[PDB]
């Protein structure tokens, strides 16, 4: 909510508490799932043409004691933004990817996870230097797209390293390039959109599954938003990016994610959504295996634009395995009951 | 301070600075004690009757340095409250008992420790659900009641597990409910209010004292509020519920707290306040001992309702000995020099 | 930026996003050093004469990922100030020295490091208690000074400890007693600046160089503040009390650290800084070296008020040796290259 706007510059300070609980078979995922977020998006004329902008995201866990209290950034990027030509905003930022992959993002808690977070430039992502341009310089009501690069975020130790680096391997990278292109034009929405990411020596050599030079993804994606309907689907196929349990990546990943949304007008929105992740040929005794798959169906509710609950039910459909075993992947069901504020 | 409101939607942004200080003969109990907190009590009107609304309260300490800054959720939770019927919302809150134990936490540092932080239903604690009923369906101007639920709290690794799970043990709990009974009426206050929780594994077979299938909590108050006067006090009785140092529970505990203020126009407020907490038949080599037991006196000085100083004066009427240095309850004097902003 | 005002009481709260890039040939000085910053400056009317205040400001790091994500208080105190007597400030603040120091610490990213965060009353630290007083007393229109104490800050573990301890040993500290008198005219300023502090049983008794029973400071600077022009250069000389890698202090150490910067008309701001941390006769088979030593060239460049970007071009004169190595002292090159929205 906007509290602050004089002189140009504006402030809207912004969060939610979001009241959930998770029920499931599965142990680990099964209790209090209560977090908080807190942001701001900031902005200030410079020019008519010329506007610059700031961005901050903090999530905090509320499902845990006062000793530990876990929390995190999730975006924060400065950036500035000229009339017809264009928008650079680097720091922490969604990779270039989401850009397509995102428009089947669109489920209360579950769903949008074939990616996870600082995994190359496939969702959240530290150092991104982003360009992007709407509406092709004005000439094309419609026609977005971007361009971006991610610095190498390797190791805290020595070789590969870095003055940011982390010493878990899932979330390391090194240096990629990314593009999107997407078009809309009464509702409907095509999306292409391609990542190719360096990887870091300790990837390729701490000895996990689905290890090469480079990490690449491609992304198809399409969009229906219009009559109370949101219609939309995704192909995102990727060579050694996708995460495998903790075993380490898929040489090859097949993804595919679906929903359909109705809002009726009183308050309800029930969805139906489908997601898969099949690996294709992993090696090291597995072979083609899904990494995940589940159909998602349950409804939020809206009070209004400040308050909303929600039903949210995941149907596994992953068999109990060796590969989803080793892997640790969630084979049972989860069931998340959310009721939220927000300003 | 309320830093927006407008078309029903209303967001009151506040916190403190206290720039506090112990002095001690315990030197674990001595030095800089500054910390900071910052939250937000949200509100939106759905309906007449039904307004929905959001809380956040961090707390962050200030008397640590860059390295290390430990920090944590204190409340988060969101919730919808209809008139003339009640208020439900779920969330890290405060526990049920504490209806009526809080009145003798008036204390400005000290006080109110006869209970700790994720102490069952004692106090804060994760994953509350909570109803309350004001006024008595707007029927019996003044009293007051709740009926609230908490989920199992338990470890991390497999047996006894949550999503959510601590591998402390104190602030585990399993499934209980609790209520509460309170009436006002010219300042007087009468106040019942009983709380009963199931046990995890971890907390039975780690060995440790006091231990059984259920904690259990019983607890009286009674209170006077008027005329630049608060007069409380409160008896709450406990079954392997009371935190005893390191070495576990109480089988049984007597606790009791006492508080008399005067409130001067110019700003002073001193008190006198007085502790207990008596721990019957404990087992291991112990008995009848005192987990707790001192009178506090000092001053609370208001400059305004932003500004605040004071000075607090435990004095620990605790012996040195085997229980109190086995447990390792600090038997040793406190004073703080509190200094505080807030907004 | 100011969000609440309203009988008396006012609030601002203000932050930024620093889009920062660091490039050196060093790998642990190369990468995203992307942060974030967000405090509130508080203030309350008592009377005509008595204001009271609040301040907070807190840190967090936007280069790491979702699991680890470092972050902490930089200053957090609350405190009085009544007309031509003076203000006193308990909490996390800046130590007394940096008064005058300061005057140096005006680069956009590099400078300002002969001195550390909690490094005595060198700059930051906890629990300084600070009486100030602006103009001498309303007499002469001017004179400015200061009378700091700063409580014991020991280890965690039994000797020589206190309850906000902490078991680094460079972030220790034990009592000492500091003072500052500024007096500007016309631009021109003069600055003197004394500290002593006592020494932790750590700090002598971890075998580390450097060690005595007082680190203890001293601090001239002259600065001249006007027509676009900021000059100013600064000696201060330490026994005891500058870090010397991870080795321990300098028994002697002689820094100086001067600055030109003119600010052009459009928004160009370019500087040209100079810095030496000469130490004297360190003892254990160093003896008269550098810890450190660089020239500083770069410029900012000012939007706005809100927005602002830059390059900082760290020059490292220092040479590779044993003593730039057992230490740990870079000796390499540094440029940063920020963007920043502020509020």
């Amino acid at each position: 909510a906007e509290i602050y706007n004089k002189d140009g510059n504006k402030l809207d300070l912004y969060g939610k508490v979001e009241g959930l609980h998770y029920f499931s078979d599965n142990d680990s995922k099964d209790g209090d799932k209560t977090y908080m977020r807190l942001g701001f998006k900031g902005e200030t004329q410079v020019t008519d043409q010329l506007t610059g902008y700031g961005q901050w995201e903090y999530q905090i866990q509320g499902n845990e004691p006062e000793s530990d209290n876990s929390s995190w950034t999730r975006v924060a990027f400065a950036g500035l933004k000229f009339q017809d030509v264009g928008s650079f905003d680097y720091g922490r930022n969604y990779g270039v990817v989401y850009d397509v992959t995102s428009w089947t993002d669109v489920l209360p808690e579950f769903g949008g996870d074939t990616y996870d977070s600082d995994n190359f430039m496939q969702q959240h992502g530290n150092g991104f230097a982003t360009y992007r341009n709407t509406d092709f310089f004005g000439l094309v009501d419609g026609l977005d797209f971007a361009v971006q690069y991610q610095g190498k975020n390797g190791s805290a130790h020595g070789e590969g390293m870095t003055t940011n680096g982390r010493d878990d391997v899932f979330e390391q990278n090194g240096d990629g390039v990314g593009g999107s292109i997407t078009y809309n034009y009464e509702g409907f929405g095509i999306g292409a959109a391609v990542s190719s990411s360096k990887r870091t020596w300790d990837q390729n050599n701490t000895g996990l599954i689905g290890t090469g030079d480079r990490a690449e993804t491609y992304t198809g994606g399409l969009k229906y938003d219009a009559n109370n309907i949101y219609l939309a689907a995704q192909y995102t196929q990727t060579y050694n990016a996708t995460r495998v349990g903790s075993l380490g990546w898929a040489n090859k990943a097949q993804n595919f994610e679906a929903v359909a949304q109705y809002q009726f007008d009183f308050g309800l929105r029930p969805f139906l959504a489908y997601l898969q992740s099949k690996g294709k040929n992993l090696g090291r005794g597995y072979d083609d295996e899904d990494i995940l798959k589940y159909v998602d169906v349950g409804a939020t509710y809206y009070f209004n634009k400040n308050m909303s609950t929600y039903v949210d039910y995941k149907i596994n459909l992953l068999d109990d395995n060796r590969f989803t075993r080793d892997a640790g992947i969630n084979t049972d069901d989860i069931v998340a009951l959310g009721l939220v504020y927000q300003f």
